[PDB]
Order: structure tokens, then sequence, then C-alpha cells
């Protein structure tokens, strides 16, 4: 009776990227930029904070594995110094919070590795994965997993609704957040999945 | 190889309380009131927002069990309506963040049950347990456990430091947070423990 | 007496670039990539050898002046080590080599300055500017100017045709070449101009 | 603070030639034959590519002036058709490239005029003058000057070293190149001078 809640572009496979380690610098289709501190500008460049999709394919210089799912990951890179705020991806779903339901949200989180011409990718900014109803964070994993350089790990967030939950009927949502707690302050997400099961 | 990090009044056993289901309305010794939204006044009653310790002893009216540890729990009760903000307890420790270390923070979180003077304690405000270095939240459990009316369940929060962590040498800290996401908007904590071991 | 020979996209003003210091990684329209050593890949990323246009605008991090002309410059960046070859821009013109004519080719050449997060732009690869007829290099300036970090200088290349020049009647051409003699091995060009004067 | 850099046989005065318009067919002492395309054979004759020195003295048949310097010039004659490659003279010096130094190389380049035994010396193959460090061309004048039939003109090549030049400490060199871009495909050089000056 476990049911899949549809998420748009849940594995960041849109758009198709042809070249390994190439990437876009526009919000991935189906998602919005979560930007409570306005860290990410509307027009992004190499020199600014940005997010988008990237192709982790054979020959990749960033990971010791391929993408958790398909070709692509979704990334958020913050140029501002640690402590400046947070940003990432948000998506509000069509499904709504239902009573006496177990919700299970899984997302792979990646720590990009390596080096480019004096730029180091060592380090990680921390992550948070949030399940929302309306604009309440029902449950979140704030940086509990250790993610080695050049790997992805699956974050799992759980929530059980009761028959009289205040947020019943409000739209579900997901946020994938770069915490900007350290540098290199880029991190990746992939393979977002949300299931619901009668309790 | 697992080491205990000292925490003051980690079980809220101070002060001693004589009578079952009695309680204080002042910040527990060794803790401060985490009050980022000004919900808890300096001068409390039983009918303002408050915090304190409570004796969950034999035949308690609020739980199906005794305190997780010793006689007492620590409680936070917020009178303001859901969504007004958060508050709880904070303690800054003497130990500082060390590299290549796996930190494990555990706290028992209680969901009060029953009905007292015509007030129902049905419902739960949501919790967050935070592990700090300095004023940074390294890791947190934001409301992932499902806690039935009248029971405690253990929250586990984990952080792994690296060799170059920006926060090395900063004081470790703990926050125990009432999220005020619903009513009844009181919750309990007990048996705070923090360990460290080589990664 | 002196006539301007038209050149397409002679100031790299196509495409339009909105944000200061942003750039493209594709061959600018009207030009081709001069690629005698195959150093520049057909499909470029931020990480590969590349060419394109770059907006040298108010508040540029790269120069102590604005673009020699308009908004943009044309750049060629080579990732391969010094000595691996050359690459740049080429444009074959409609104009043909006429007798008893003094040709004067000028181009501004830029030595990009600064740093970004560990990337260093100190150093300069060397330049060569070539005037062609057909496949023949009639005249060239191979790296005679000294160009300080963060400025542009005008290179001038001259050829005088005789009554019975072998190449008479063949199409004129221009090449702008990154010599890859040192690092940082990026350099910029702007404001290409070619004049013809009967002798 | 400008200094002369010693060059051997810098005016091609060795060997002494007694009879006006007589010449040698062997590589001038102190120079080597620059031969990247094998156009000049080890054993030279009448109908072969050759180099040598030539006495441009009173009443010379080939010029409207005496030699730029002393009695002789150095010549390079290439018998192969235009486009077959290049050849000329090379000399590696004892001086090495030093930092923060302005180098100025000057060379007189000659366009032979007239007739010799029913053969027209009209036309000119083009020249290139190169300053080297090791086997890197630091700077060159590729054919920028216009040289009338029967005259010499001074080519000036300049290079400026920085503190961190990749080629620091390598031996300076000079190349004087016949480009074989047209016929009559002989040219002459004289009076090679190289100066260095702290920048
Ligand atoms: C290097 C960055 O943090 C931004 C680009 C990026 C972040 N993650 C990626 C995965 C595959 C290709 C590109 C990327
Ligand atoms: C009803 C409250 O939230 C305040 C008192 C209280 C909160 N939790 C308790 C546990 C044992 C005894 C008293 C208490
Ligand atoms: C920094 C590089 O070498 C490639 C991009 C680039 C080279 N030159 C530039 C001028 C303005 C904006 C960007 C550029
Ligand atoms: C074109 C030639 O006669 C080859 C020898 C030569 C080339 N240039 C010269 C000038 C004076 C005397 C002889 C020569
Ligand atoms: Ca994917
Ligand atoms: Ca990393
Ligand atoms: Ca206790
Ligand atoms: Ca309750
Ligand atoms: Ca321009
Ligand atoms: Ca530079
Ligand atoms: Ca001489
Ligand atoms: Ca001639």
């Amino acid at each position: 009776s476990v049911v899949s809640i549809p998420i748009n572009n849940a594995g960041f496979e849109d758009p198709f990227i042809e070249v390994v380690d190439d990437y876009t610098v526009d919000t991935p289709p189906g998602w919005t930029t979560y930007n409570p501190n306005n860290l990410v500008p509307e027009k992004r460049t190499t020199w600014t904070s940005n997010n988008g999709v990237g192709y982790v394919g054979p020959g990749t210089q960033f990971y010791n594995q391929l993408a958790p799912e398909g070709r692509n990951i979704g990334y958020i890179y913050l140029a501002q110094k640690p402590g400046s705020g947070v940003a990432g991806f948000e998506q509000i779903l069509d499904a709504t919070l239902e009573p006496d339901t177990n919700y299970t949200l899984k997302v792979d989180v990646g720590n990009l590795a390596g080096t480019f011409k004096g730029l180091s990718f060592a380090g990680f900014p921390g992550y948070r994965v949030e399940l929302l109803a309306g604009d309440t964070v029902l449950a979140a994993d704030h940086n509990n997993l250790f993610i080695k350089e050049g790997e992805f790990k699956t974050s799992t967030v759980t929530y059980t609704s009761t028959a009289k939950d205040l947020h019943l009927g409000q739209k579900l949502g997901i946020r994938l957040v770069n915490l900007l707690q350290d540098k290199f302050s880029g991190l990746d997400f992939d393979n977002v999945r949300l299931t619901a099961e009668p309790t």
C-alpha cells in the first residue's frame, strides 16, 4: 500500500547534458531556487552563487561513482562566506498532507571532490533535507550523515501524520538546502523520492 | 574508544522535587532558555510560556512510564499560537570541536498525555535537537521521530568532523527545542548524553 | 585614400553579455577557432580549453580599464601546458589582396589580471597577430609588445603588396593567436581593424 | 643601463672578400644553417639552395647602397618553389634570459635588385627575425617592413621579461629567416645587434 508521490524532475535528468562534467547555471526545471537570504542572483555566472544540473558521467573528475540515478545531479554552489545564509532547491507538490499516513522522503546528497588549477573542492558546506506542509517544516535531516569526498549518501526524512494534525490538507513540499557552514561550499542532490503509506 | 563529553544537569535532576507531578517554572540549573523569538518571559507563571523541571514519578498522570532517567524531566511549554516561533533549552559545553571525530548526541523526547483541570494534553508541538559548535548548528534532528501520547523516544543526532573543519576549537553546545508547530504545545526532554569517538 | 576593410563582429560585441565578467565558451559568431594543434575541443565546458566573448564592464575584476571597444572582448584560454601548441581566432575576409597597397592591421591585446578563490591570472601566454592572404601569413606581430597585467595594448601589423605579388587576388584573412608560451594562458583581443591605402 | 649582448660574426664580416659582388656558398662562421624543412643541403653548389656571405662594395650590381655595416652581408637563397618551407641562419648566444629586462634585437634586411646572367632579382621572399630563449620564439618580426628593390631596412624585435618568466636562465638565440613566400627567393641580412636593459 506504499504509494509514490509524483515529483517533477526528481532526478534532475532535465535538461539532458551531453558533455561529462558540464552543467547548467539556471534553476533546474520543475524546481524553484530556495533563496531566503537572497544569496543566489537571478543571473548567474562562474563568479557568482549558482544552482543547476550537472552530468556525472563516465570519466567524471568530481566523484568516485556515477550519479545516484541516471546521468545528472542538481547542484547548489554558494560563493559568499560561511555563515552568510542558506539556499537551495524547493518544490511544492500537488499531493496534500493526509491523516494517519507515514511519509518517507529520501534524497542522495553528494560531496564533490578534487581540484581544478588551484581551486580545491575539498570540504563540504553541510546539507539539510526538509519535508514541508504549506510553509511548515514537518521534519528535516540537518546534516546528520557523514559524506566522504567524492561520494553520495542517502538522507531519509520521516513524518507520521495523526488524525487531527494542524496542517492536514496543506500542500506537501520538499527543500534541499546548502547550509553554507564551510567550504568548498558546493553540494549535490539526486534521486528525490517521496512515499506515503496508510499507518 | 568511545568517550563521554560532560554535560551539567544532563538529566534535569537538579533541583530535587518532592511531590509526583510537581514542577518548577524557572530555567533548570546549568541550562539557559533558548529564546530566539522572545516567547518565554524572564518572569514566568504556570500560565505564561515557561520552562523548568518536572517530577515524573510513580503513578504520574501524564505518561505511561516513569522519567527516562532518575526522577525528573525538563519541560518547555509555549502559550503562543502555533507558528509564533520556537524556544527551549541551551547549554554550551567546556569541550570544543575536535577533528576526525564522530559525535553522537542522544536525548529522550516526551509527548505528554492526559487531561488536567479540563485541559487536554493531546497533540504535540514538534521537537528539534541541535548539536552546536560556537553558534553553528553542526547537526540536528528536526522532528523525525513519531512519538505516541504518553511516551518518550530517544532522538539521535550525529556529526562527523574533518581535519580542516572551520569550527574546530569552538565550544560544543546543545539545544533542545519546542517547535510550536501544533498544540498541546508542551514537551519534555531527559537524559542528554554526548559521546565522541575516532572516525 | 585610406579605406576600411570590413570585418564581421570585429569587436566581439556579439553575443550581448548582461553581467560584468560573464563570458561564453563557444566560438564568437563571424569567427572560427584557429586550432592547428587540436587543443580546443569542439564541445567546451568551464573546465576545458575554450574561446568566446567576455564582458569587460564597470567593476570588472580582470582589468584596470574597460574593453578597448564597446562591452566585450574575445578571449582564448588554453588548459594544456606551455609548449603544447597554439590556438585562437581566425576570420577569412571577402576583400582580396590588391597590388601597390599598404595594409594596416590593428588589434588590442589584453593581459588579464587578478585572482579568484585560489585561481591566479598572473602571467601571460604570448600573442601573435597575423595578416593572411589565402593560406600564407603575409605579416605578423609575434609577441613584440609588453602588456602589463590588467591592461590592453594595440598591436599593429603591416604588409605592402607589389605590382606582381604571388598572392594577389587571394582572400585576406586575420588570425589572433594564443602562443601558450607561459601561464596564466588566457588572453584577450578587441577592436580588430584593417585598412588599405594605395601606395 | 643599456648593455650590448655579444654575437659572433654579427655583421657577417668573416670571411673577408676581396672582389665586389663575390660571395661564399658555406654557412658563415659563428652561425648555423636554420633548416627545419631540409631545403638547404650540406653540400651546396650553383643550382642549390645556399647561404653565405657577400661583398656589397663600391659599384655593387645588386643594391643602390653599400652594405649596412662594413663590407659584407649574409645571404640565404632558396631554390625550392614558394610555399616549400623556410630556412636561414641561427645563432645560440652565451647570454641567458634574465628577469625584468627589455631586449631589443635589430637586424638590417636586404631586398636584392638587378640582373645577374639573364636572371631577374625582382621580387622578395619575405623575412622573419626571431629572438629565442632555448627553443621558444619569445618575439619575432614576421615580414612587417616594406623593403624596396635594392635597399636595406632595419627590423626591430622586442621582448620584455617578467620576474617569473618560464624561460628564465635559458640561452638567448637569434634566427634570421627566408620565408620563401615568393620569388626572387633570396634575401640578405646585416648588422645584427641585441641590447638588454633593466626595465
Ligand atoms: C563544481 C561545482 O560545484 C558546480 C558544478 C557542479 C557541481 N556538481 C557537479 C556535478 C557534475 C558537473 C558539475 C557539477
Ligand atoms: C503541563 C505542562 O506542560 C507543565 C508541567 C509539566 C510538563 N511536563 C511535566 C512532567 C511532569 C510534571 C509536570 C510537567
Ligand atoms: C577568465 C578566463 O580566462 C576566461 C574568461 C575571460 C577571459 N577574458 C575575460 C574577460 C572578461 C570576462 C571573462 C573573460
Ligand atoms: C643572389 C646572389 O648572387 C647570391 C649571393 C649574394 C646575395 N646577396 C649578395 C650580395 C652581394 C654579393 C653576393 C650576394
Ligand atoms: Ca539523476
Ligand atoms: Ca568537497
Ligand atoms: Ca532525568
Ligand atoms: Ca501530547
Ligand atoms: Ca569590443
Ligand atoms: Ca595575466
Ligand atoms: Ca656587414
Ligand atoms: Ca628582389
